[PDB]
């Protein structure tokens, strides 16, 4: 599709991240109301989900079993919402200073971006052993995806650049990306194509496995953009921050 749609939230301030499901339900930090808001699809009612004790959400992701991932600026921490029970769990993380991009791989291990402390680590469901993952020289990072292979991406915002990691990986590399600026979103998808809010430029850009061509994705007036996921169709979604919305667009 060439003609984004709107999803129906209301009442979004500056949201900056976006998830969704195996049912197609859409998640956003809505970040400037303090709260994470939820909406089916094909619905006109939004649903405003039971965290606790935030302070101000910076991202979001959602597995399997529908438990959701939200990242505390204020509180530094990540916390996780189960399905159904909506037990809330604060995960042992440890040294946080601002997480921001979170993202859950199919074994269940949670990899944040730690902003503030120029690094990303992740941290196995039930463990309390953190790993910091070996990209280096990373500026103030900000978005990380991870794929079915277990290959790592994160938007390091500071230095205009995506980078990557490939499981077992002894070395970073730079996704030949062209014109980056100030990137802050990335998702992959289950074929490995690399999808990046490219925030500076207000566009979303896409990188298929193996390509030296992005493709700027027809999403039109996006404003400071962040957040960006996408569905098992392919369709994108985009946290269009400056506009307080979320827009859509269907492969």
């Amino acid at each position: 599709s060439n003609t984004q749609t709107v999803l129906p939230f209301t009442g979004l301030n500056t949201p900056n991240g976006v998830a969704v499901d195996s049912a197609g339900t859409v998640y956003v930090t809505d970040h400037g109301n303090n709260r994470v808001v939820k909406l089916a699809a094909g619905s006109n009612t939004q649903t405003v989900l039971p965290f606790t004790g935030l302070n101000t959400p910076n991202g979001v992701a959602v597995d399997s079993a529908g438990t959701v991932y939200v990242t505390d600026h204020g509180n530094n921490r990540v916390v996780k919402l189960a399905a159904g029970s909506n037990t809330q769990t604060v995960l042992p993380f440890t040294g946080l200073n601002t997480p921001n991009g979170v993202a859950v791989d199919s074994a269940g291990t949670v990899y944040v971006t730690d902003h503030g402390n120029n690094r990303v680590v992740k941290l196995a469901a039930g463990s309390n052993t953190q790993t910091v993952l070996p990209f280096t020289g990373l500026n103030t990072p900000n978005g990380v995806a991870v794929d079915s292979a277990g290959t790592v991406y994160v938007t390091d915002h500071g230095n205009n650049r995506v980078v990557k990691l490939a499981a077992g990986s002894n070395t970073q590399t730079v996704l030949p990306f062209t014109g980056l600026n100030t990137p802050n979103g990335v998702a992959v998808d289950s074929a490995g194509t690399v999808y990046v809010t490219d925030h500076g430029n207000n566009r979303v850009v896409k990188l298929a496995a193996g390509s030296n061509t992005q493709t700027v994705l027809p999403f039109t007036g996006l404003n400071t953009p962040n957040g960006v996921a996408v569905d098992s169709a392919g369709t994108v979604y985009v946290t269009d921050h400056g506009n307080n919305r979320v827009v859509k667009l269907a492969a």
